């Protein structure tokens, strides 16, 4: 259980990482929008 | 307890994609209000 | 594996919130200077 528990989180948190990524660069080009 | 610590962080990872969701939507409105 | 993978996860998952934090932070910054 935990093997493929801890296997799953570890393709999950990488899938909210890419998530993150993109927020990051949507408040970029938002950023980059109103001027700063 | 390396179980306890394994739900710990699959309960952590879910509040943190409740986050990013939020946070989608609140960019995604931002986005939208700018044009 | 199984421990050092763990606590290598925990340590990515509060890299990560940090992350949001000031995703957070930005997003309540540049909203809301309009509005």
């Amino acid at each position: 259980r935990l093997l493929q528990r801890i296997k799953q989180q570890e393709d999950k948190l990488e899938e909210t990482l890419s998530k993150i990524y993109h927020l990051e660069n949507e408040i970029a080009r938002v950023k980059k929008l109103l001027g700063e």
